[PDB]
């Protein structure tokens, strides 16, 4: 390992330790990646896994996924830490709350985190502000996930709102399938309302100066007449997108729950609660599966970015060859710190020289 193991096993168990609560933790290393204060590393360190996705040039296919700078206050010191992309975001139109604290949960045992969050953003303008410049030109790719308001009128509104204000400035948008966890934002969870946020999207899309990419991001959770109907409608000519991003969180049970304190919830005596998504290691399984499923239906028309459960190279390796074309990580920079970017990488690179 060498600096590597500094962090999973003397720095953030210490932090842990002081910092009890997870979002707090998050919060201050926001903080810190913003003023730089974040081990940087060299690019074009790996000749060989340099690749180019939707005709961008990406230093490797491992980039931070959406949900740690989700207003765009750190993504240069998260690019200059060792990631090719971040993925800015969920970003909604008006600046939002969220879920009732605490939301967010340490696993350690099982190197997971089971979250509520309920997409807390600054609102389009205030992330705007933020990635206007585009200050990452030639230092990597910035996407932007949008996400709607949860007293949203119409959902496909803000996802179209979304696509105007950042697709002038953002090298790829991202949109979240609304996952079968609850009815809060799923009255889009039918195909034909799909469809019509896909068709509303791309109209708004094309009303661009430059076709930006958009890409689905879809949930673990899918069972498999649904998994077909989301790519079938994906890759219609009429509502044809570029790329699809899998996957997100999975719901958490109860017993996983109550083993990190995700549940019970303080004040909800109701047994039909969401206690929130799982993610970490134990997410890999699934939704690499998953993955491959979707590669499968998509004959491999438009590129996919794995993502869940990435802990090392080969679990990196394992959704490339499922049919990934990025990949994507989260609760493992949690346990493994800034090394964990080209920590992956280089083992990557070692396991493709046999
Ligand atoms: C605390 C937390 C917040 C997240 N927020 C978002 C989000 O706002 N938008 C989104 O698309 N995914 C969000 N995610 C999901 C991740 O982007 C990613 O899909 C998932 O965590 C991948 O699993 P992994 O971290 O084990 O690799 C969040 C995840 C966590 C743990
Ligand atoms: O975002 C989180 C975070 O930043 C933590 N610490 C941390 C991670 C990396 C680093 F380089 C320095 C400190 C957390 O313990 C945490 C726990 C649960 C959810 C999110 C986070």
């Amino acid at each position: 390992s060498g600096n590597e193991h500094f962090y999973k096993d003397w720095f953030l168990p210490t932090a842990r330790l002081l910092v009890r609560d997870g979002e707090t933790a998050h919060n201050l290393s926001v903080y810190l990646a913003s003023y730089g204060f974040i081990p940087h590393k060299q690019r074009n360190s790996f000749p060989q896994l340099k690749c180019k996705v939707f005709g961008l040039e990406f230093d490797h296919p491992i980039g931070l996924a959406a949900g740690f700078d989700k207003d765009g206050k750190a993504f240069m010191g998260l690019l200059n830490a060792g990631f090719s992309h971040i993925e800015v975001g969920t970003v909604t139109p008006n600046p939002q709350l969220g879920n009732a604290r605490p939301r967010i949960f340490r696993w350690t045992e099982k190197e997971a985190v089971v979250n509520r969050c309920g997409f807390n953003s600054d609102g389009h303008d205030a992330v705007y502000e933020r990635l206007k410049d585009r200050p990452w030109e030639g230092r990597g790719v910035i996407g932007v996930n949008l996400g709607c308001n949860k007293t949203s009128a119409d959902p496909t509104a803000d996802y179209v709102a979304g696509v105007r204000k950042f697709g002038e400035v953002a090298d790829y948008l991202v949109i979240n399938v609304s996952s079968p966890n609850t009815p809060g934002l799923r009255s889009l969870q039918t195909k034909e309302k799909l469809r019509d946020l896909l068709s509303k999207v791309l109209a708004a899309r094309n009303q661009l100066s430059k076709k930006t990419p958009i890409l689905l991001k879809i949930s673990p959770d899918e069972n498999d007449q649904n998994l077909k109907d989301i790519v079938e409608v994906a890759l219609d000519s009429k509502t044809r997108i570029d790329g699809m991003i899998i996957s997100n969180t999975t719901l958490t049970t109860y017993e996983e729950a109550v083993a990190c304190g995700a549940a019970p919830i303080p004040g909800n005596n109701k047994q039909n609660v969401v206690y929130g998504g799982l993610s970490g290691r134990p997410l890999f399984e699934k939704s690499t599966d998953c993955l491959r499923k979707v590669s499968a239906l998509t004959k491999g028309a438009i590129p996919l970015i794995g993502v869940g459960g990435i802990s090392c190279g080969e679990d990196a390796l394992s959704k490339l060859n499922a049919g990934a074309s990025l990949v994507q990580l989260y609760t493992s920079f949690v346990y493994q710190g800034p090394p964990v970017a080209h920590k992956v990488a280089r083992e990557i690179n070692k396991l493709k020289m046999t």
